[PDB]
């Protein structure tokens, strides 16, 4: 479906890294101010990274156990600019 029914074939700009100090509960900033992402409980992680909620960014999310990182003000600036670096080109 990646090239015929669903164009959301990847998350290259949304797959934000996790905070290293938060992995041992020794970080010094909240999720709203840190340099990396801070998963809650239901948030799914892969290879030391977490996917930001595309549904929350596009205006579709309504979950209570969302597996994706709702983007904080300190990282929305990074996600905007990461998205702008790829949204400028498409073929399918
Ligand atoms: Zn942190
Ligand atoms: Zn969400």
């Amino acid at each position: 479906m990646a090239v015929s029914v669903t164009p959301i074939r990847d998350t290259k700009w949304l797959t934000l890294e996790v905070c290293r100090e938060f992995q041992r509960g020794t970080c010094s900033r909240p999720d709203t101010e840190c340099k990396f992402a801070h998963p809650s409980k239901s948030c799914q992680v892969e290879n030391g990274r977490v996917i930001a909620c595309f549904d929350s960014l596009k205006g579709r999310c309504s979950r209570e156990n969302c597996k994706y990182l709702h983007p904080p003000p300190h990282l929305k600036t990074q996600l905007e600019i990461n998205g702008r670096n790829n949204l400028i080109q498409q073929k399918n």
